[PDB]
């Protein structure tokens, strides 16, 4: 299980997502699979205190993806997604990444 | 920077239900930039791979140098891990985790 892709790229700067798509070189074992999103900054808040954003993950129309779908807006600010993939092989792999919405 | 010198629930314990979660540290905390997470990491009837994020609310202590976590959900018989994110005066965020059995 490795990441391929995802949408945000990685270190990008773009408009708020509408959801973010995570593309893996395998098919996912969904039900062992999950993701987070957390507000690392925003202009007028502390460098201190990450803000955990709620979202709902939800399997992809192509079996080796997922997405994960936002609960709340997504103010202008730096986000960090951190994932845990599985596949048949069941030997969870776990990364992250950030992007930034403008 | 804070360091963690004890917990109750205790790291590796096993006990009845707790009604919360209390964190005690070396230094006063700066709870503005503190913070933890609850995770049910195992259930007896659930599978092995799908840990389960446990909501909480984290609120000062009334120590200075500890913090309280109190989980919004009944905790069921299992297997959960508390991350923890400890910051002081100094501002540098320390982390660490820990894990205990309710039974």
């Amino acid at each position: 299980p490795e990441l391929k892709s995802s949408v945000p790229q990685a270190d990008s700067a773009v408009a708020a997502p509408e959801k973010i798509q995570l593309n893996f070189s395998e098919n996912l074992t969904v039900k062992f699979s999950g993701a987070k999103l957390t507000m690392t900054g925003m202009k007028g808040m502390s460098s201190h205190s990450p803000m955990p954003v709620a979202a709902k993950v939800a399997p992809g129309a192509d079996p080796k993806s997922m997405v994960i779908i936002p609960r709340e807006p997504l103010p202008a600010g730096t986000y960090r997604v951190d994932w845990r993939a599985v596949s048949s092989d069941t030997h969870p792999i776990t990364g992250n990444y950030t992007f930034t919405v403008k």
